[PDB]
């Protein structure tokens, strides 16, 4: 017996998913790959550990492909790892018979009982089977903890550089190769933390800074698990320069990718198609302290979708200072959706009464946008609990919903996805409840601050974007199977503080 | 109709307490002192504000004084800071009739709604009244975030050294005199992260090496709020070193004081009675954006224990590396307490037996001691949760609970402070119910991993000491009032994997 | 509705049973031979009675064997009885092709509605199979009732010696036979101090002393009933000399052989293997007074457990100058070994709170551990209830539970096997439920008395070993068919009286 799967979210047909792999994409053909971290066998982690492989055209409808790497060994399994396009056959696996823009070569790591390792593959019908290379490895340091090799070409100094983790070293080597097969150790970084308990799934990225698209600068992810801050696992990034050999951040700093509870192992395409432009980014939504437990059949896990980052130089992260802060914009070929249906729209709302609009037959996939606007002056209050909620009820049971909103005295979103049923969410220790965001607001008219909010629930997962991008939270949710999330309220407390600006919500295919 | 009060814990007679403000300690008297911001009027935050005033000579114990510091104007507080002794009157406001070793000078933030300056106040009772400092203020740099003043005295340079943060420019700025008076910046910390929102409560201070005590290192404190990773409020902290003037962390690199959800504002008191052996820090237990709305009554906000900290330079973050790591020891002067009540003394537990001891008549507060060993080789095991938890049920009412324990596959001590009433508890979306720690072993015999835990439960408060502070994480918890968490159980999950070398409960006054 | 049937005691496979007959041990082939009073046709005391037969190399687990005697009227029965191993052909059956050691002649009574004759029977397979001795009865008459002949070999006077109990008038004659098949009356036994009482089941058996294995006395056994108004069936002993055909009773050396009320019929093997070295004997485990009317099907009556017996020369416990002590120890082979599960150690009990383990799929056989003490201290001891006390309840259903422990100021360890729904409990007026034993501190040191207890749960029997054997408490007891005593719970009056040094329970099967 089936459990609601994701409509616009990657997931396997059957089996265990996690960290995405070896991203690029087909100029010819016109297809984005994704490849993943997949277990065929059981529906949890498990050894031998595959490259599943999935294909699509507009990032947010898939087609299952055969799998892609396998391990020598049953011990063994074939891990993280990242994709280049050589162009110019620096490998030399390629004839002329294959077209430069089709030339596959898969970095990931060999990991045994014994050590982790580099390995290379490469493909001769464009990346859909993949043969090893003889001399495999391609670099060893003689090491357990040495894993996920992301790997981009550096024009300057005319070199491939691999970016990866010597894990429970707290040490991210950067590697540089013009053939591929040999790889030189150019520099290490560093301590960066917070350190938790490994470095994972490093990546290395010019990433265009906003309203100068002309300008860019480089962007460091390590994501790490466990030892989060929140607990589990998360994914960390630092801004800063790139030389060729040495990476360092503007300012010694730490930043969180996203705030929600499910988004880890993050990486970034080796090329786009632009329209979408580079840098786009997928990541693996779940954490490693539950994961294993989610109640879902007959697969396990789901993908975030893939987002458009930018760098944003004059994020007001608070109302003195401006930060370089990371922007991510979803992308969701909506393909047949609507129509919108609306609240509030240039209202400012009252305790005593409440919106409400129910979609009687929604699939449990939709997308909302909401603006709202905090009094600011004055209206003091405290001691009571000044929020703007959001209830998504229904549909089958109410009272089995998730609430989200802002409150003022706290000037944080918050989202609490307890309510209830699914033992699971009732009974797991690690499956936290309730987190909030801090966003910020994006302008002030006249006295009122301006937020913003567009979020899409998909069955079982949610993704908030504030500010179009500039702080995002991703945390998937379980409801008791078929039905539906479909009755949506509107809720304020205090009589006269939130201004709704504009509301919308509709169904999403 | 009053709430169950903490035993050991300071609260405020009746209203609201936050930051613990001026630690210092009385040597010629024996009396530990603790000032706190305090609104004697309501029971959340309000202006205006006060410093609250309680002395202890066990840091156990308290007795309360009368306000000790007030803002002129009710627009006004009394803000956040701390105290010095002026042995040698560099001050110039103490006479030859006043004792050197009770020579109290005051440094706090005067917050108006125009500014935030540091005025500093002067007492000659030895620490119950305060008179201003005539020409008030003695620092200010045209700000509205400017605030917490933590001074210490560096021999060197023959200098008082204020620490305080320019709040949302990110910065905390170091300032030096050897009048008290006069104030010059010497230099700016930084853009450290993580940023958050703001920098609040900075600390400076040199905290002795665990193993070699003649050695020590210097820590430095910031506390964020709101914008924390978990969200809301967290302390963090640096390890590094000071010249004079200028701060360096051995690393750039990010780490947490408390991993609870509960631990905010720490301060470190100025000087100590060793015996208890500087550095000793104290912290006020709640987290922002919850902490106004906690069933209690008539008063609202409990302080941490303190606790005596050192530095672990040999902390096996993981089985790989070692960091600098930053040790927290409880104090408790145990009064009168006993006898211990024990468990599975040097067995192995099996899920299909579980153990239990009912305190039929606990007051609600009680410690527990625990060392456990995960069976490491091999047993392997996935997909079934492999858990050893501790459940404190009962006692008028079980079913009303809060579990906590280790999980194998999550390497983390998890702890669930939902289940339940409490409307607050069942209501309130900021209030997590779920969280972990990721601890590690501190030995291992043959084919073992040894880990162990001291816990204290205080009627609202949970604090859990991982391998004897190396790792800590406080939590507020509420059930539904008059009882008891008496019903203490233990249980497991896979026949074969924990070893209980020792279990011990108490009760505790 | 077969009922729960114990696990390590032996039972019929159907019907009625009683009185054990012919133990000894066949060397050749390492078999135990356990005979006993049965009715294989209905589940009470009936004729035709014949001898059951159950064989067994660990005297823990048994194997059903066809009937070796039965009467040759369907009117009369085979009645108790011994049997003797004659390796020097002293009876004149027997051939060279029979092994010496493998020789079993059994020696029993043949009552008839009309005579009560002394009849012998030879086993040519080993005491499989039995044939008639041809000019039986060996012994005429009177006969007044003479029944239970008790057969043992005398070295220094080359005769068998028979005791056997002359009910009718109060006695136990002893006869001498070389023959075996023509016996000579010699004496007669004894006080006296129960005339009126029926004596049933002699033996006379040389048992070794402790501290001094080589060393040994004559022990009289005689089954005493009843007087359900006195005390009602006791197994009796007397420590005594035996010339070769008197026996002399040491005045004030006798006491009861077990102070439990089901443990009756007891006799010794005629042979052992040492390893567990003679004397060695087992018993009927119930009472006449209301034997025939337990709530077991399809069979009725279990055995005990074989016992070591050992003499104690030194004792005293009273005070009171010492004397000659029988002890028992069991004869068990655990099966299915570990684990222990443990409560409290090195451990004060106050009344305030209670220990428990849940052992939550326990058949129902299970064995305990407990070694406690007395504080003599002080502690004066009110009027009021000073109690250690274990429980046993459920698992299906507590409220239904056995609890026994120790009484201060009564000074002994009682047992109450009440507290059942079965109806043969609640409504059995001559099933008592409540006994005390008087067990004595093996130790003495500081101002607390140590006491040993081991006990073993059989379903529907519990046996009570003091002090590893030095007295003993077997009782039979009844709870609703199908769980079954697994939640084992400890509790006690008076706050500060007992020190637990030790408690243990685990399964055995």
């Amino acid at each position: 017996e089936t459990s609601d799967r994701p409509l616009v979210h990657f997931t396997p047909n059957k089996g265990w998913m996690n960290d995405p792999n070896g991203l690029w994409y087909d100029e010819k053909d016109a297809k984005w790959h994704l490849y993943f971290q997949y277990n065929p066998n059981d529906t949890v982690w498990g050894t031998p550990l595959f490259w599943g492989h999935a294909t699509s055209d507009d990032l947010t409808n898939w087609e299952d492909q055969p799998i892609a790497i396998a391990p020598k060994r049953n011990d063994s399994g074939a891990f993280s790892g990242s994709m280049v396009v050589d162009y110019n056959n620096t490998s030399g696996f390629f004839n002329d018979t294959i077209d430069p823009r089709q030339r596959c070569v898969a970095i990931w790591t060999y990991n045994t009982p014994e050590s982790e390792e580099q390995y290379i593959s490469y493909s001769l019908d464009g990346g859909y089977t993949f043969t090893e290379y003889q001399k495999n490895p391609v670099l060893a340091a003689n090491s357990t903890q040495f894993r996920d090799p992301k790997v981009f070409w550096y024009e300057p100094s005319q070199k491939w550089i691999m970016t990866a983790a010597k894990s429970q070293d707290y040490k991210i080597e950067i590697y540089s190769s013009d053939d591929l097969k040999s790889w030189k150790l150019e520099s290490a970084f560093a301590n960066e933390g917070f350190l938790g308990y490994q470095y994972e799934c490093p990546g290395l990225i010019e990433v265009p800074t906003e309203q100068d698209p002309s300008k860019s600068y480089w962007v460091m992810f390590i994501s790490i698990n466990p030892g989060a801050p929140a607990g589990g696992s998360f994914n960390q990034y630092f801004v800063g320069s790139f030389n060729g050999t040495h990476f360092e951040a503007f300012d010694n700093q730490s930043r969180v990718v996203d705030f929600g509870k499910d988004y880890y192992a993050l990486q970034t395409f080796f090329n786009t198609d632009p329209t979408y432009g580079s840098a786009l980014g997928i990541a693996w939504a779940s954490n490693w302290e539950y994961s294993a437990f989610v109640p879902t059949n007959p697969w396990r896990s789901s993908m975030s979708l893939v987002r458009k980052f930018s760098l944003n130089t004059e994020y007001q992260a608070n109302p003195e200072t401006e930060l370089i802060n990371l922007k991510a914009e979803p992308i969701l070929n909506i393909s047949n959706a609507g129509p919108w249906s609306r609240f509030a729209t240039n209202t400012t709302l009252t305790k005593a009464n409440s919106y409400n609009v129910d979609l009687s037959n929604s699939t449990g996939t939709l997308e909302f946008e909401l603006v709202y606007a905090v009094n600011t002056t004055q209206t003091i209050s405290k001691s009571v609990f000044a929020d703007l909620s959001l209830w998504f009820k229904g549909l089958e049971d109410p009272e089995e919903y998730l609430r989200m909103g802002f409150e003022v005295s706290a000037s944080s979103f918050f989202l609490d996805r307890g309510n209830s049923k699914v033992k699971f969410v009732k009974e797991n220790p690690y499956f936290t409840n309730r987190m909030s965001v801090n966003n910020q607001p994006f302008k002030s008219e006249n006295d009122l601050s301006y937020y913003k909010v567009y979020g899409l629930l998909d069955q079982n997962i949610l993704e908030l974007y504030f500010n179009d991008g500039d702080v995002v939270s991703t945390n998937t949710y379980f409801m008791t199977t078929g039905n539906a999330l479909g009755s949506v309220n509107m809720t304020t407390g205090v009589d006269n503080l939130f201004y709704i600006d504009k509301f919308q919500v509709r169904e999403v295919k």
